[PDB]
């Protein structure tokens, strides 16, 4: 196989870069994200690092839990799937934060 980055969009990038992880993990989630990501393709477009932002995990949390109707475990499986490709991107890509950095922990206290 010789495709250099195949992936114009996120749902495609997390199906590919999974393999990574799908080679240490059971097939039962990844072929239950696996067939999400590729019907997923209504909204369309790639969305880039600039385009994942808290808001946008927030809204999407709130889209797949309302719309699409699912409970919490699903909504977080399926974002924390995004994160996944997110997270790749920040450990050895050009992201420097991840959106639940600041979307889950509020610092709180940070000295004074």
């Amino acid at each position: 196989m010789n495709n250099p980055s195949d992936f114009k969009s996120f749902h495609d990038f997390v199906a590919s870069y999974m393999k990574t992880y799908s080679r240490r993990l059971e097939i039962g989630t990844f072929r239950h994200h696996k067939s999400c990501m590729r019907k997923f393709k209504e909204y369309c477009e790639g969305l880039q690092f600039h385009e994942l932002t808290e808001d946008f995990l927030r809204d999407y949390l709130i889209y797949m839990k309302k719309t699409l109707c699912n409970a919490d475990s699903t909504a977080q499986r399926n974002l924390s799937t995004i994160k996944i490709y997110v997270s790749a991107a920040i450990k050895k890509g050009y992201m420097e934060n991840d959106p639940f950095k600041d979307f889950g922990l509020e610092h709180h206290h940070h000295h004074h």
